């Protein structure tokens, strides 16, 4: 009851209500999380109800995907920090897009553990 690896999840890619979903909240909340030493280059936050991402490991909000993934069946509100600059250190730069959109993720004994972040790179 708390696996670790969910957890971090959370910590990674969780915010519930964030504010202004600016390039400056970027650089706070990746800051916030610890993922700045090195910079990562490119990570993404869900926002809303905790319930609805944990839903996507069953069918109630989840369709399976590719080789070993869940896709959700409800969109959900997003913001993608892109590292900006050519630096893995920090000062870490970040630029903010937000969107709206299902997501996929990888799913342990009932609960999201990994998010697939190829679906949000813009290349």
């Amino acid at each position: 009851q708390d696996n670790s690896r969910y957890t971090h999840f959370l910590t990674q890619h969780y915010d519930a209500k964030p504010q202004g979903r600016d390039d400056r909240y970027c650089e706070s909340i990746m800051r916030r999380r610890g993922l700045t030493s090195p910079c990562k280059d490119i990570n993404t936050f869900i926002h809303g109800n905790k319930r609805s991402i944990k839903a996507i490991c069953e069918n109630k909000n989840g369709n399976p995907h590719r080789e070993n993934l869940r896709i959700s069946k409800s969109s959900f509100q997003v913001t993608t920090c892109k590292l900006h600059g050519g630096s893995p250190w920090p000062p870490c730069q970040y630029r903010a897009t937000a969107g709206f959109r299902n997501v996929v993720v990888a799913c342990e004994n009932g609960l999201p553990v990994h998010l697939d972040q190829s679906i949000f790179r813009r290349p």
